[PDB]
């Protein structure tokens, strides 16, 4: 048990060990806090989670454990992952508070090379997690973390990115409403402009139906909600656009990749596995690292706890960690 020190920062205090120098508040808000600082232990900069109020509520201490056995498990360089986690309080009683420490990478994502280099390592980073059976269904250019080499990793801090069988609102898509949210990045990245700046729910599907035209009776066959149906049906019958002159002035199999990202049926849409076997990723492409993970368990997923078992559970996971070599 290292000295913890105490300081205040933003309306917010913060009990670290004295390994963790120069603390600058960075980001704040739903989910914690976020705060840069120097890992004198390893010579590297950091990035340092405080959780808000851990366990305030069964959803607080849920969501608590959630994100500490998730980052507890990621391994892949274009993923966060966990250097450190720790807390100021020694036996379960005390444990109040929780903070999480990862590779300080500067900027978040918010050149055909650099589009090409960057994309590859979502789909890389997507792959990884979606081999496990996590699905990040929040994925927006300010969730993904990149430093000056341009080396980039994925995180999870609108509507504009979501997939469109998730603006209707459904019970159980696949994983590829993640595919689609990258589709969405690739055209900001090429183009500058967000794609599908929709100002509501009902207003993103129209955007998004004007690019890729209304569904077909094949699609239309497979949404149970004829509210979802009725919506869709009674929107004027559109054409599919040519991405081509969508995105003209922009490499070829860059612009077919989109056409296989952005398709309406999430049953016809490319995986990330597929998309890193794509031409557009010839120059970076290399199926002998592009590695997935280990069995991940989210069976806790399904049940519901006392606050006090979820924090339990938590306290054990802070304590069974070890950092990596
Ligand atoms: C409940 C819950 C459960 C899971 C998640 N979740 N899911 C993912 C995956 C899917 C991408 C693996 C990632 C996360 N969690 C996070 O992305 N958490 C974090 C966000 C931003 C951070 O630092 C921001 C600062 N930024 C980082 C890089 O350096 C520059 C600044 C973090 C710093 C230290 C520890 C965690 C951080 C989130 C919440």
């Amino acid at each position: 048990r290292p000295t913890f020190y105490r300081q205040e920062l933003n309306k917010t205090i913060w009990e670290v060990p004295e390994r963790y120098q120069n603390l600058s508040p960075v980001g704040s808000g739903a989910y914690g806090s976020v705060c840069a600082a120097f890992d004198t232990k390893t010579g590297l900069r950091v990035a340092v989670k405080k959780l808000s109020r851990p366990f305030q509520s069964i959803i607080h201490a849920k969501r608590t454990y959630r994100e500490l056995r998730l980052l507890k498990h990621m391994k892949h360089e274009n993923v966060i992952g966990l250097l450190d986690v720790f807390t100021p309080a020694r036996s379960l009683e005390e444990f109040n508070d929780v903070y999480l420490v990862t590779h300080l990478m500067g900027a978040d994502l918010n050149t055909d090379d650099h589009v090409q280099f960057l994309i590859y390592q979502i789909l890389r980073g997507l792959k990884y997690i979606h081999s496990a059976d996590i699905i990040h269904r929040d994925l927006k250019p300010s969730n993904l973390a990149v430093n000056e080499d341009c080396e980039l990793k994925i995180l999870d801090f609108t509507r504009w990115y979501r997939a469109p069988e998730i603006m209707l609102n459904w019970m159980h898509y696949n994983q590829t409403v993640d595919i689609w949210s990258v589709g969405c990045i690739m055209a900001e990245l090429l183009t500058g402009r967000t794609l599908f700046p929709g100002t509501d729910h009902i207003d993103q599907l129209k955007l998004i139906l004007r690019l890729v035209g209304t569904p077909g009776a094949e699609l239309l066959k497979k949404i149970s909600s004829e509210s979802a149906r009725n919506y869709i049906q009674s929107l004027t019958q559109m054409p599919k656009m040519n991405f081509a002159n969508v995105f003209i002035g922009a490499n070829p199999l860059a612009v077919d990749l989109l056409e296989k990202m952005l398709v309406l049926d999430s049953d016809k849409r490319i995986t990330a596995a597929q998309a890193l076997a794509h031409a557009y990723f010839a120059q970076y492409h290399d199926p002998d690292d592009e590695p997935v993970a280990d069995p991940y368990d989210q069976s806790f997923e399904s049940r519901d706890l006392l606050i006090d078992e979820w924090k339990s559970l938590t306290y054990d996971e802070v304590i069974s960690f070890v950092p990596p070599p």
